[PDB]
């Protein structure tokens, strides 16, 4: 459509406009460069003889150094308003992004997301700028060269231009009955190109029936035909130019013929109709730009519109308005059924899993669907979509999302580090809140020392991507010190690195032991260390928990967790 | 590259010497064009004489119409040289691939072989067109100009013409050089953007740890800072542009100071200096035209290339000499072992199959591993790999191929018909062969010649594609009605889609009986009538026959065939 967000560019409409004066200026000194040439064949050259021609190269190369200026204050202003919407935009769209749930983020536009940031972003202010820049700078072109026609020719412009529309619509009607008479055409030679391909298609019954000079015979009439079409379309297509051309040099032999004086025309000639067909030739492309610039704002604002219904998608609803200090009660889910958005099949019917205060239960039955979302449930990400997890005696949802939210820690074999300090990395939304001294001792019983004191400026070391890139070990050794430092009462691991490093597995496991020394604990780990440390042990194939209790007693009711045992080992 | 290609437009030569005259006359009708100025304006309105102007404009539309004249001949004599290329080498290419072996064929590239047919093959005439216009054309024109500014100024041409180098050197090196800056920069902007990319990678992290007030500020950071470089490469790139029109300004201020700066230029008139600067102004087109003659010849010498690799390539294998008129003896496979060319996996292991005379045996298997290919070694469409097949006692690569194809005919649900008529269809490269009465009454025991005797003028009727479009059942009837008439003594059914056909599959099974009544005939059917029928049934699971011998003792005996019949019924 046509609707815009004026006060997204309204604050800083101040450069736009010094950017529209320049760009008129430009266009001035275009024109005005237009009407340097006819004096220069004139009066400014042998009407007597070399008479004086050397205002001639010093106003030219003066003009040209204003248009020069002209257009690095063009490009420059041009560039500060359209940095700064982007600016502004891009800003707004991570601010109202952040809050929008994983909903989108579910592995819908990932690669495509980038395209979101920059491309388009850029794009939507690349194009209001060309569509402004146009507008203004070919309009200024258009009045600046009709008023040296006017002030140049009161005769001979105005017949010249009740002519132009005349010859543009007969060589526009000409093109189009051309155009209609080949694509005649085109159907019929398409039509005996494919019966080539119905020819060749049958190439096994050619060569087992009979011979094949039948078909050399065939395929020379089917070839002589397309062959002629060829002919028809091609003659078509080439004398459509030279009958364009006619008809413009019929246009043009009228402007000369109305050289022929009358008392009308011919009083002021002069040299004067070398720069007024320079005037037309050279207003031909502004016109062009003039009629492309609806289709390049039509696209600038349809990005536009595409990225606002990106940007004014619901956030996460987050009704919920109960405050917590402090979550020291039990995680029970209360028959709990959830489908996965975007897929038919429900991902987890009813469950009653409860997990009791300062305990620790490790979901061994990952099955084929992985059951990572388990654990996401807490974490709220996805929506419940029946049943309640209730906490402290109230609904998890019930809870100001923030306030549950910030309670519970992640930790998985994956983590994306910011690129900051290190310090900041694991004091990350809590720099004012903890110490530094916190944090050294954080890394300190975290038993990663070892990791943080190898970098060259320690604590204060950026560690982010365009760094030093630490291991996905250590990774995950940040990440359990951040967990630690957090003092989260609710814990989960995903735990997807069951492969043993080089003895950081060791002090991996020693973090998970300390760190689940107190607090809840729902950990997705496939370490059969885990399950045996763990107090309960579920397992769900999707459905329900199939096994519930000590891992022992599950291996001896068969059920399904004893084959998880056999494939354990 | 290139080096042949010469004979085949060898006696096309009259058309392209023709063409070439022409374009060189359109050239010199532009140059003319061109010059027309000086009397129009030296004379035609700077003079006080009035008949001068009036006389001129009819030359430029009789010049006009010479151009219009010379490209229409030009379009129509290239039009025949070209239309002459393709025709000979879509000829040459056709006739190829008859001899090509069905191994090409394997699905590798079909519907890029009709790119092959057309679109490549009209891109090879359309390009050596292309070079053949644009060099002695555009050359025409540089001559032609060059003689031009020479008769009409040895001085302002001399110095045009050296400073022009300079010029375009200038421009060079100043674009170059600023195109790598904007290169480094646009490095610098994508680590910026990586940084982006790395910030939304994942927000999980941030919603769980709740850091929503930074990573606002940090991406503001980060977002002015590439607004930043969006400044530095905008900048780059955008004063790029004056600065090499300063350098275009400075060589035109050199022209005109130079002009009349030395007493030595003198007589440049009024109008000639027009007369220069347009000429030049035209020649710069035709020249960036002259650079991409070069690449256009390579593109269409290339794109002959890959035509000539399907010219310059084997035939099928037809070292056999051996002739046969009427191939009365037995087929029999022994441990033929052959493979798909292009696959790794061994399609058919080794085989002794033997198919008795006069009697007819038949092979089901629903999978479709090797039951396919297992006709054609008997109709040699993919030589075997390793093994023999006794024809007669004697391999079929010894005998002749088309003495071979000769006395095999093959039936199928799937049979390409051909674009004529249907006498022309059931006797197809045979009409010479078989007498019109002949064809009809082969059609008489057919018992499918009630659709021919309804159809709209009998016999002669086109019955291919672009025409009546026959019924898939009906198209199965011509295929039998193809092989009644040839009689050939070995017969080959696939029988492939086994449909019920209300009153047609009735007619079929009669007419397939009637046809395989004699001869040796080899069956593949899903029937468990025709099954039945067969005097010995083999079945193969792509390993080797498995079961040998009547469907009663291949029932009575397990096997697979006890398999088969479950879905047989």
């Amino acid at each position: 459509t046509f609707r815009r967000l004026w006060p997204t560019i309204a604050p800083f409409k101040a450069g736009l406009i010094v950017a529209g004066v320049a760009l008129i200026l430009n266009a001035a000194s275009d024109t005005f460069m237009l009407s340097l040439l006819k004096p220069l064949l004139d009066d400014g050259f042998g009407k007597t003889d070399r008479s004086v021609l050397v205002w001639m190269p010093l106003v030219v190369i003066g003009l040209m150094i204003l248009r020069g200026i002209t257009s690095y204050v063009s490009s420059y202003c041009i560039s500060w308003v359209s940095g700064k919407v982007v600016m502004t935009m891009r800003r707004r769209l991570f601010g109202h992004m952040m809050g929008m749930p994983v909903s989108f983020f579910d592995k819908q536009s990932t690669g495509t997301l980038l395209s979101r940031i920059t491309y388009d972003s850029e794009q939507v202010a690349s194009s209001s700028s060309g569509a402004l820049i146009t507008v203004v700078r070919e309009g200024a072109s258009i009045i600046g060269l009709f008023i040296m026609m006017f002030y140049y020719s009161w005769q001979l412009s105005i017949i010249l231009i009740v002519l132009a529309p005349i010859v543009s619509i007969a060589i526009r009607v000409v093109s189009k009955r051309f155009r209609n008479i080949s694509k005649n055409m085109q159907n019929t030679m398409g039509q005996v190109t494919t019966s080539a391909e119905q020819m060749l298609k049958g190439h096994k019954e050619v060569l087992i029936f009979g011979g094949q000079e039948v078909e050399t015979k065939r395929f020379d009439k089917v070839s002589n035909r397309m062959r002629l079409q060829g002919m028809k379309m091609v003659s078509a297509s080439s004398i459509s130019d030279p009958i364009i051309q006619l008809i413009a040099s019929l246009a043009l032999a009228f402007v000369l013929y109305a050289a022929s004086f009358p008392s009308v025309m011919d009083s002021l000639t002069a040299g004067t109709i070398t720069v007024v067909f320079s005037s037309m030739i050279a207003l031909m492309r502004p016109l062009k730009s003039l009629t492309n610039v609806n289709a390049q704002f039509q696209r600038g604002m349809a990005a536009c519109q595409t990225l606002f219904t990106i940007l004014d998608s619901e956030q996460e609803k987050d009704e919920g308005k109960r405050v917590i200090e402090r979550a020291t009660g039990d995680v029970e889910f209360r028959n709990v059924t959830f489908t996965y958005p975007g897929r038919d099949v429900p991902a987890l019917r009813n469950i009653n899993l409860k997990i009791p205060a300062g305990k620790t239960v490790a979901l061994v039955g990952r099955s084929g669907s992985g059951k990572s979302t388990i654990a996401s449930l807490i974490t709220r990400f996805y929506d419940i979509d029946e049943g309640e997890i209730l906490m402290d005696g109230h609904d998890l949802r019930e809870y100001t999302l923030a306030s549950l939210r910030n309670q519970v820690a992640l930790v998985s074999q994956n983590v994306h580090l910011f690129n900051d300090t290190v310090a900041n990395n694991i004091a990350y939304a809590r720099t004012e809140q903890y110490s530094r001294e916190q944090i050294e001792e954080a890394a300190r019983m975290a038993y990663a020392m070892d990791f943080i004191n190898k970098m060259d400026n320690g604590l204060d070391t950026v560690i982010g991507e365009n760094g030093v890139l630490l291991s996905g070990g250590q990774r995950q050794r940040i990440a359990i010190a951040r967990a630690l430092l957090r003092d989260s009462p609710i814990l989960i691991l995903d735990e997807a690195t069951s492969a043993l490093d080089t003895e950081s597995e060791r002090a991996i496991q020693a973090a998970l032991d300390e760190l689940q020394k107190n607090r809840t604990s729902l950990v997705i780990a496939h370490r059969l260390s885990t399950i045996e440390k763990a107090d309960e042990i579920v397992v769900v194939e999707d459905g329900v928990i199939v096994e519930r209790g000590t891992h022992n007693d599950l291996l001896e009711h068969r059920g399904v967790y004893a084959q998880l045992h056999k494939m354990q080992f």
